[PDB]
C-alpha cells in the first residue's frame, strides 16, 4: 500500500511535453548517427567516446513513444506485463549510460589541456574500444537489478509500470539515483574547472579562437547542472518526509511525488541538448 497516485495537471503537461521532446530527439540524435557511421573519415579515440553517447541517448528517445502511450491512458500500463520491466530497464540503462559515457568526455578533455604530454592521450581506437565496452558492462551491472524486482503493482484494476514510489525502504534504485549525479559533480566541475583555468593561465585565452572553445566547456556544465540537479533536490526533499513524519500519511507525498514525476522529464532533456551542444557545435 506504497503512495501511488495519479493528477490530470501532468496529463497536461507531460503528454505535449514529453512529445515535444521526442521530435527534437529523433531529429537531433538521428542526424548525427548519420555523420558518424558515413561522413566521418577518420574514427580517432576522442570521437569514439562521443558515438558511444549519442547511441545511448538514441536508445533513449526511441522509447519515448512507449512511456508517452503511458500517460494517454490515464496513467495506465494497458499493454507490456512483462516488457514493463524491459521498457524501464531499457531508460535507467540510458540515463546512467549516458551519465558514464558524459563524465569520461569531461575526463578525456582535462587530460588534453592539463596533460598534454600524458601517454593516454594517444591511445589507439581499438584501446578505446576495449574501455568504451568496460563500461557498458558497469552500466548493466547496476541497472540489471530490475529484472530481478517484480513490477506492475495492480491498483484494483489499473496498471502502473513505477520504480520510483514514494515509499521508505532502502531501494537500491533510489540510493543508486543520488550517486548517479553527486559522483559525477565532483568529477565534471572539477575537471572543468583546470581546462578553463590552464587555458587561461597559459595566456591561450586571448587572441585565439579558443574563447569558444573555453565558452563551451562550461556550457555543457550547465546543462548538466540544469537537467539533473531539479530532479535530484526532488527526490532528497522525499526521502526527509520518509525519515521523519511520513510513511503513514499520503496526502504528504501528493505534492512531491508529482513535482518529482514532473521535474523526471528534465533528464530526457539533456538527451535533446547534447547533440546541439556537444556534435553539431564543434565543427
Ligand atoms: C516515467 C518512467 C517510465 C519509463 C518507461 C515506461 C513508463 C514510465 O521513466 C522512468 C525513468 O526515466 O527511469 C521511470 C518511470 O516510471
Amino acid at each position: 500500500n506504497c503512495c501511488v497516485f495519479r493528477d490530470d495537471f501532468i496529463a497536461k503537461v507531460l503528454p505535449p511535453v514529453l512529445g515535444l521532446e521526442f521530435i527534437f530527439g529523433l531529429l537531433g540524435n538521428g542526424l548525427a548517427l548519420w555523420i558518424f557511421c558515413f561522413h566521418l573519415k577518420s574514427w580517432k579515440s576522442s570521437r569514439i567516446f562521443l558515438f558511444n553517447l549519442a547511441v545511448a541517448d538514441f536508445l533513449l528517445i526511441i522509447c519515448l513513444p512507449f512511456v508517452m502511450d503511458y500517460y494517454v491512458r490515464r496513467s495506465d500500463w494497458k499493454f507490456g506485463d512483462i516488457p514493463c520491466r524491459l521498457v524501464l530497464f531499457m531508460f535507467a540503462m540510458n540515463r546512467q549510460g549516458s551519465i558514464i559515457f558524459l563524465t569520461v568526455v569531461a575526463v578525456d578533455r582535462y587530460f588534453r589541456v592539463v596533460h598534454p604530454h600524458h601517454a593516454l592521450n594517444k591511445i589507439s581506437n581499438w584501446t578505446a574500444a576495449i574501455i568504451s565496452c568496460l563500461l557498458w558492462g558497469i552500466t548493466v551491472g547496476l541497472t540489471v537489478h530490475l529484472l530481478k524486482k517484480k513490477l506492475l503493482i495492480q491498483n484494483g484494476t489499473a496498471n502502473v509500470c513505477i520504480s520510483f514510489s514514494i515509499c521508505h525502504t532502502f531501494r537500491w534504485h533510489e540510493a543508486m539515483f543520488l550517486l548517479e549525479f553527486f559522483l559525477p559533480l565532483g568529477i565534471i566541475l572539477f575537471c572543468s574547472a583546470r581546462i578553463i583555468w590552464s587555458l587561461r593561465q597559459r595566456q591561450m585565452d586571448r587572441h585565439a579562437k579558443i574563447k569558444r572553445a573555453i565558452t563551451f566547456i562550461m556550457v555543457v556544465a550547465i546543462v548538466f547542472v540544469i537537467c539533473f540537479l531539479p530532479s535530484v533536490v526532488v527526490r532528497i526533499h522525499i526521502f526527509w518526509l520518509l525519515h521523519t513524519s511520513g510513511t503513514q500519511n499520503c496526502e504528504v507525498y501528493r505534492s512531491v511525488d508529482l513535482a518529482f514525476f514532473i521535474t523526471l522529464s528534465f533528464t530526457y532533456m539533456n538527451s535533446m541538448l547534447d547533440p546541439v551542444v556537444y556534435y553539431f557545435s564543434s565543427p
